[PDB]
């Protein structure tokens, strides 16, 4: 078509400390030119992106007729301890991203989605403090 994403894989997550302590999920994004780029997104940013996508495509969100829903589900930020919930979260984000790429191309190649997964300055140059590195969890 143009510029678009061919594949989105979840590689794991990182525990960040700067500027504050939080988790980011690590995605490998394959583009139409076959480049593979790493980007990092917190769960709340993914969830907000999800809500924006549902608002754009109310038919596929099931907002008119719920049996017509094809946008994958994403459980709210429930901050839930134990790694059953953690195995559910990496698993549900993995499933979410794979299912996005099977949607009809009006959604899977929509510019809003492409823009969400484009590299940010801090995807290229991670924030550091001399007095503080992130813990990486590839799994």
């Amino acid at each position: 078509g143009d510029t678009f994403i061919r594949h989105i894989a979840l590689l794991g997550f990182e525990k960040r400390f700067v500027p504050s302590q939080h988790y980011v999920y690590m995605f490998l994004v394959k583009w139409q030119d076959l480049s593979e780029k790493v980007v990092y997104r917190r769960f709340t940013e993914i969830y907000e992106f999800h809500k924006t996508l549902k608002e754009m495509f109310p038919i596929e969100a099931g907002a008119i007729n719920p049996e017509n829903r094809i946008i994958p589900h994403l459980p709210a930020p429930k901050w839930f301890d134990g790694q059953r919930a953690a195995e559910n979260r990496q698993g549900t984000l993995t499933e979410y991203c794979s299912t996005l790429m099977s949607l009809p191309t009006k959604i899977s190649r929509c510019p809003h989605l492409l823009d969400f997964f484009k590299v940010r300055p801090d995807d290229l140059k991670l924030p550091t403090d001399n007095q503080t590195k992130p813990e990486t969890y590839l799994m």
